[PDB]
Parts: C-alpha cells; structure tokens; sequence
C-alpha cells in the first residue's frame, strides 16, 4: 500500500542522478577548453568583486557559470544539497540581459522557487512528475537582472522543519561535520553556499527557515518583512493561511551579497509583475548609513536556554558594538510564550493540521520530522485530553498541543486580531525605549541530525519574528571553542521536558562549527537591518 | 430592557446640541472682532488656494477656522451631519505646526476616527460614555501636518450601510434633497463637504462607504488600497476579519485635495508612528503625469442595472476621454457574482454575523438598515433551507443568504485562497488588455431615505474592488436631468427581485442630484488613480482646475 511513494522516490532518484550526470559533463567539457584558468581565484571572490569583473568583461560568464557548476557538483558529493539542475540555462546564459544588476551570476533556488518544467517536490511524492508551467515572477526578476539560476537544492519533507531530510532525494548534511544537519526549510542552500559553491541563493521562512540554515552553515542570511517580496508562483503546501505569513529571501557570503540581491530585485520588473507586493525601493542611503545605532539586546529569550557558544556570541558582539559607539539596552519582547504557544501555533494550525496532513497521504514520514505528523493527526479531542494531562508537568508540551486544534472563523478572527495586538504590543515597547534595531541570539551549533524535529521549542529565537513579521537576518561571529563544547555538559534548560534534553544532547559535539546573531528592525526596514548586519559583521568578522 | 438604549440616545442628543451651541457661540463672537472678513470669498477658495493663502500669511487660521466653523453650524440645520464639536481644537489652532503641509485647513473627520476625550459610539448604545482616551495615527499625523480637525460627522448605526441614520444622532440628509440618503457609512462627511462647509474629510470604507456618499453627495472621494493608511486606533466592531479589508480615504470638493490630503499623510509622522503601513512616499510624478492612458471601461457591470443617469455619465465620460486621446477599451472582470455572493460575502461574515451582531445586543435598530439585523440572527440550518427554497426564483437572495453562514478555520483558509488567486485572475485579464486604469458606473442618483438597506445588490459596483483590495475613487461628472428620471419607469433590473423593486422606486425623483463615474487602478497605484480622477474632472468639470 506504497507503490506511488515508492515511484516517485525511483524516478526522483533517477533524475537526480541524470541531473548531476550532466552537470559533470558540461564542467568537464568546459575545463578541457579552458585549462589555464585560475579556478580557486574565481570561487573565492566575493560576490561583488565576481560581479564587477563580470561587468567590465574580464570574467567570461561561460568561466564563471561553469568553475561555480564545477564546484556545485564537487560539494554535493559530501552534502547531497542538490536536487536538480536547471537544466536550460546554458541558454540563459547568453541570453543574460547585460547592464543587469546580477548579469553573470549563478543563482541557486530552494526547491519550492518554481522553476519552468522542473518538479517542486518538496520531497513529496504527490508532486512528483507534476512539473511547472513557468518561474515564479523572482526567478523572472532574477533572469531580467541577468543572473543564472542553476541549480534546485533539497529540503526536509514538506518544507515544515528545521532540518533537511525527504524520502525522495534522501538527507542534506552540514559541510562543517556530516553528522550535522545544515538547518532547514532552506538546507540545501545552506549547505552549498556555505560550502563555497554558490554565491547567492533565495530561500523561504516562516519559523526560521532562512535563519536556521543560514547560521548553522556559517552564512549570512536574511528573512524580510512578509510582503516585501513577491511570493508569487512559489510552490506551497497550504493554502490562505494568513495569520503567519510565509517571507523569502536571500542566503550569501556575506552581508553585501544579500542588499545586492534585495537591491536587484526590488525593481520595477517585480513590482509590475506582481502588483500586489508595495513598489518600495531599496533605500541606498539607510543601508551605507553609519550613523550610531540604540540597539536592544537580549542574552536569553527564557524559552528556549542559550548554548554557551550562542551566549558568549551575543555578548562579544554586544561588548564590540559598544565600542565602536552604538548604545545597547536591555530589551525582551513582552509575553514570548504567548506569541509561541498561542499566536503562531495557532495561527500555523487553526485547522487543525486537516490542510497540511492532505500533502503526506500515502506517503512516507521522513523521521526528520519526529512525530509531528502523528500528533497532528490526533483527533481534536485527544490533543485536549493529552493537553490537560501534560499541563503540571510539561506546560509547554501542553501548550504546542492545545494550540494545535481545530476552530472555528471566529476563533480564527479573534485569533487574526490578537496577532495584530501583540504586534502592536511589541512595537509600542520598542518606541518606549527608543531602540533603532534589536539584537538577538540565534539558534546554534548545529544540531545533529534528526533531532530538530525532536526540539520544537527551540524555534523560539526566530519564529517569535514570523509572528511579529519583523525582518530579521543572521551573521555568523564565531565559532564553537572546546570550552564551549565542555560547558554543554551544564546545560539543563528551563523547562526540563523533552525538547530540553534532545537540545542539549543535540548541540554537543560541536567544536570548530560556525554560530551566529540575529539582526531585527521594524516591519519595511529591510535597509536598516541590513546596515545592521553590516556593521555585526566589520565588527566580528574584518577579515573577508 | 430597552432603558441603557434610551438613556444613551438622550445623553447623546444633549452632547450633540451643546456641541452645536459650543460653535455657535464661538462664531457669533468670532465674527464681532473681525466684522470685516468677507467670509463667503473664503469659503469658496479652493483647498489649494486656501492653504496657500494659509501659508504666506494672507489669511490667520483663526480666521479660517471660525468661519468654516460657522459654515458648517449652518449647513448642519438642514442636514444633520455633526455629532460632536472637537471642542480641543481651538487651542489646536494656535499650536499648529506652520511648515505643515496642511496648516491651518479645518478637517472634517467621520466619527469613528478617535478623538482624546471624545465617544466614538457608531450610533451604538454599547460605545455611548466610552470616551477615547488618544486620537487615532492618521489624526495626530494631520495634527502634526498643521491641520485642525473640528468635527465628528454622522454614520449609519454600526458603519455597515451605506445610508446615514443611527438610534443616538437621528438621521442624517443628503444637501441637495432632504427625501434622500446622503450616502454612507461616511455619510456626514459627504452631506458636510458637499454642503460647503468643510475643505477636507477623513472617511472609511468596505463595501463602498467612502464612495456611495461622495457621488450621492456631488463631491470627490478616493478609497486607496488597504494598507497605504494607518487603521491604528480606529474604531471599529468586528475585529479580525482580513479577508476584505478595511481601508480610509480623503473626501473633499476637488481631486487636488485628495491628492494633498494623501501628501501629507504618507509623510515620516504617520510610518514611524505605524510602522505597519509600507513606507510609500506620494509620487507626485506619477499624480502629474499627462501621458495618455489605456483606459478599461464597462457600462454595467451585469449585476445592477444602471440608472440612466449613470449610464450616460459612464459613456460621456468615455467619449471624452477618447477625445483628449486616450484608448479606451471594453474589460470587465471575470466572475462578478462569485466575487460579490461567495468572496466579498462569505469574508464579511465568515462567523455568520455572530461578532457583528454583539454590537447590537440590547440596543434599538435604525430601521436604515432593513431586516439585515432579522437576517443575521437567524439559526445557520434556516439561512440554508430559505436558501434553498428560494434558490430557483431568486437565486441572488439565496446566494447572499447561503454564504452568510457560519462555518470552519479550514474554510476561511480556503476561502481566503480564493480571494487571493481572484485577486491575481483580475490583474492577468488587466496586464493581458495593457491597462493602467479602470472606469466604472458608480452607484448614483442618491437613493431614497432607509432604502439602501433593502437595495444590497447595489453595491455591486464599489464593492467589488473592496474585494479585490484596488485604489477606486469616485468623481462627479454631470446631474440627472428630467429625461433621465422619466426614463426610470422603464428600469427592469436584470433579475427582478425585490433588491431591483426596492432600487428602481429608490432612485426615481432625482433630478438635479450629481452622479459620478468610478475610477480604478492597480494596487499601490493611489497616484495613478488620482491623475486619472484629475483627468476625468478636467474634462467633464473644466471650472474646479
Ligand atoms: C508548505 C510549506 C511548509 C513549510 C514552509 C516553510 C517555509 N519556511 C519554513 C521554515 O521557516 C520552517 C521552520 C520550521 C518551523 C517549525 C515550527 C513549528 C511550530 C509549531 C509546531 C511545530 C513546529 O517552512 N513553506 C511552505
Ligand atoms: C465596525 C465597522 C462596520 C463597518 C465599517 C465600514 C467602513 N466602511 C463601510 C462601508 O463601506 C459600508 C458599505 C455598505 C456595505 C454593505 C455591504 C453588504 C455586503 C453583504 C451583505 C450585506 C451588506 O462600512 N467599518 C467598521
Ligand atoms: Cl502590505
């Protein structure tokens, strides 16, 4: 009773295969006409360095596209980060509008960017052999600006995870230890930028799916307000849930790469493609602003328990942003539990999880996934029973399950209205203290495979951002030193129940792993965030 | 048990005349210190030239202030448009900032923007002696631009209407013909500024609520897309529902100020005060363009039928238009009726009336809004068994009915997807034609006094963007003459139910009334609108440019 599942993981399989076949063909062909090219040089600028030689025309597009196919398909050997190739833009190549703001530059796409007759799976076998009609309008704005999408990378199962494993192109490892996990939804991005083979990728986040991947690989990420890009021809999995809404954006290097991809594809292309996205243009002048920053800052969201490398990472960065001049102020968000507990699990679940478990009938459970499909198949009932049982003892377990019932409109208006409170709660907190942006630890090192979706609660540093809508990116600071690593043995969490333990065991044996901050402005500054991003990274990470 | 009702409704009547005797009082001694100000040459000044005279000091905003004061006082004996005097705002007058964009000009703000100090109740017993305790953003940001908002206006009980009357205020009555609604739920302010005596107004609008009153009333109005404005601190009665969305707009006597309005609005104060609302600047390039448009146009939109008078004001306009050289092209878009029965319906009363109806519990029902009330209250199986039965004769009534129900999260999602892909299926039909704007009928002459609430399928032509969530303005373009009214007593409707009965004896004895044309762009596309509303004027009244 499988068969489908069954085909659809053989012939996904087989074209991956066939995928990877024929990018090692074309590589291989490229290099033997082109054997006195320095390589290494190449994959090593950064992006804005690749980009001004490819404008000036001293980097060939066929060099750059292929030393980046290349090293593509050289990184995926330890990572499995890529699920097809976009097989036509050999073509897009010299079709590549020339004064364009990306002309030249290979472009990686999370699988759920759809992409003109490629499959958007989402490692499930109900969209198999279903491929596209047409790009989605910012793979259109992508190729109007001249770059060269090339390759789809993997995601967990459905996209609603923090890890990167499906039953049709199997598990994405972290390049930085393979028995990591890269971070999800947007793994696979993760995992090939932050392994040096592609130097700009977009992915998508609704409970940190940009963030995740993005510090857990070392890479700079960011997560903008929800409707600031066009999320338009995007292959999804649940329809008109709009409580917490789904963003995209852009994964690079570094914090240059991602205001250059905003910069790009915030045009007027966008903007007439998709006339429902507000024609708001990236502001030059905020982003290379260096004036002083007030920015709040928290050590611990009292949810989820910092790792010490996490903690020593939000510190340091505090302690340099002081002296290069910037105030720094104690803020927490009001009622954290809340706007977890409540507003975004309800908000994601209203029904239930009727919509969502539609995408898994007849089809396997990737055990990256846990058992979150189990439970969200619980008849509404037992998850209330189950809630009342667990409260004395494991509150938050009871909470994330009560939440997850099904309701009615009304409750569904009342809870519409109370997400739109609370966002406003928090934005009358920050004006009170007169903060400019806010500071954030983020999840991180690592956590080894299959155990995100064992340690739920601990989404709490970036989903609390999907609630609120807020941009919020991340920029890695550090790395995990073996007196961060010995000092796991201490952590205990505040609650005790199983997502405390599972995250501790998790985040152990981590040393020499990248960890990041985070970096949040208010809704629609986008360009403020950024700035600050920047100056996280000057400050934590001169070198580059 | 009807007591808090009639003890609200008294202490109301008595803030509402005090209010007016406050004004009164205030003009009377106004005028005795300054007995050499030609007030009439004021009052006719168009915004523009008001403000300016504002600004170099030509004219005091005292002198501005009292003499609006005064007009307004006056235009409200045969209207009854005001509700409350914003008695703060002389002291207003003194601290208004002076670079301010609007420094000095006296807004008109319909009663459900919140005011420090005083009610905004609706017309509802429930929010009588409920006194705001801040202004609402978009009134502190015309504070913060110089202006001196004056008055609370008039609106039907609840807003959800468009006719004027409520149980606490009375009725309000359209300027031009006392039998006739002025329009609404932003009633007040169309029978205030179409009677001369306020510059600029502040209405909302869900359904048609800035536009009914604007065209019934002979004044222009502009509905921008949702979330170009703050909704921070408004008053309301539902709250949550997004699927068709709430949104607000400036109404005033000529296009430049609602242009100007909208200027000053979209400014530092109001984004950083909610920062909720995208940062869009106004494009004064984009308003001041004069390059021909593509113009997509329809003459009825299939569901109501059109008076004559609207239908001849629709097909001028046209033909003017064509004649300063712009294409004009036949679009309409796809699947009214589902638009109008299943998504703007179901998305306003998704819970089936049950948030709503709280509002209403222990109080009187203006009988301005029908049997909508009786409606709503009744048990979902009956609203689906009289759906049924009615279905094969009148088949609008039971779709309205049907879709009034309660129902699921799940079904809100679904029906919150479809909205959203309706949204894009009318962008692709506009992008496939190339337009880069839409004129429509508008609803018009006005109608008769407590008919809007049994003619529901006029709304047909206002809502339909509400649902679609795209900038709609409206202009007036010409009057009913008496071959237009004649021609009412061969006016059928297209299905014969009691919503067209109700709409053709409602419309009759009309003429001299002002009927307007409905102007439409993509959303974000306010400025554009606007230029296209400025041409519109242009051309069918050359005298106000
Ligand atoms: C169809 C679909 C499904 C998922 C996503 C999506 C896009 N981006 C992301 C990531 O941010 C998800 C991170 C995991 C969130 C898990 C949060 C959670 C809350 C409550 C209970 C369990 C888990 O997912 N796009 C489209
Ligand atoms: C709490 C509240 C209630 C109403 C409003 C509001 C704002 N603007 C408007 C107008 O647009 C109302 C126009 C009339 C719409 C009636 C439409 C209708 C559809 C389906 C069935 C019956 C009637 O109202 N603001 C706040
Ligand atoms: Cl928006």
């Amino acid at each position: 009773g499988r068969q489908k599942a069954r085909g659809a993981a053989t012939r996904a399989r087989q074209k991956q295969r066939a995928s990877l076949e024929t990018m090692d063909k074309a590589v291989q062909r490229f290099r033997l006409q082109n054997p006195d090219l320095d390589s290494e040089a190449l994959l090593t600028l950064p992006l804005l360095q690749l980009v001004q030689k490819l404008q000036s025309g001293e980097l060939s597009p066929e060099a750059v596209f292929f030393t980046y196919l290349g090293k593509a398909w050289e990184v995926n050997k330890g990572t499995n980060c890529v699920t097809s190739y976009l097989t036509d833009c050999e073509t897009q190549l010299s079709q590549a509008p020339r004064q364009g703001l990306l002309y030249g530059v290979p472009v990686s796409l999370k699988e759920c960017f759809s992409y003109k007759g490629h499959d958007s799976t989402l490692g499930l076998s109900l969209n198999e052999g279903m491929p596209s009609e047409s790009d989605c309008v910012v793979v259109q704005v992508l190729k109007l600006q001249g770059a060269v999408p090339f390759v789809h990378t993997n995601v967990p199962q459905s996209m609603f995870s923090y890890d990167c494993s499906n039953p049709l192109f199997g598990q994405t490892m972290n390049p930085w230890k393979s028995s990591k996990s890269p971070g999800g939804s947007s793994g696979g991005e993760g995992a090939l930028i932050g392994s040096g083979g592609s130097p700009l990728g977009l992915g998508t986040d609704i409970g940190g799916s940009i963030r995740f991947p993005s510090a857990f690989c070392g890479i700079c990420g960011l997560k903008p307000t929800g409707n600031r890009l066009s999320k338009s021809g995007l292959k999804g999995c649940v329809y008109g849930q709009t409580a917490v809404q789904l963003s995209l954006g852009p994964m690079a290097r570094d914090v240059e790469s991602l205001a250059l991809c905003l910069k790009a594809l915030l045009c007027e292309h966008l903007f007439t493609l998709d006339p429902t996205v507000p024609p708001l243009p990236f502001r030059e002048e905020v982003y290379r602003s260096s004036r002083p920053l007030r920015v709040g800052y928290y050590e611990t969201d009292n949810y989820t328990m910092p790792s010490p490398a996490m903690r020593r990472a939000l510190i340091e960065t505090k302690q340099r942003l002081e002296a290069a001049g910037h105030t720094l102020i104690p803020f927490l968000p009001n009622n954290i539990p809340y706007a977890l507990e409540v507003l975004s699990t309800g908000g994601l679940f209203s029904d239930g999880g009727r919509s969502f478990l539609q995408n898994f009938k007849g089809d396997f459970v990737d055990p990256c996934l846990g058992d979150l499909i189990l439970i969200l198949r619980l008849p509404s009932w037992f998850k209330r029973l189950l809630s009342l049982l667990l409260k004395p003892l494991f509150p938050r377990l009871a909470a994330f399950l009560n939440n997850m019932r099904p309701r009615s409109a009304e409750k569904l208006w009342k809870l519409q209205h109370e997400i739109e409170m609370y966002r406003q709660s928090v934005i009358a907190q920050w004006k009170a203290m007169n903060l400019d942006v806010l500071l954030t630890p983020m999840l991180g090192p690592a956590l080894d495979l299959n155990t995100p979706g064992r340690a739920t609660g601990a989404v709490s540093y970036t989903m609390l951002y999907n609630c609120l809508d807020f941009p919020a990116g991340v920029v890695p600071v550090t790395t995990v030193t073996a007196e961060d690593d010995a000092q796991m043995e201490l952590y205990k969490g505040y609650f005790g129940d199983i997502w405390d333990i599972i995250l501790k065991k998790a985040m152990k044996n981590s040393v020499g792993l990248p960890v990041a901050v985070q970096c949040v402005a208010l809704p629609w500054q986008e360009e403020l965030c950024l700035r600050f991003m920047r100056e996280v990274e000057q400050l934590m990470t001169p070198q580059k």
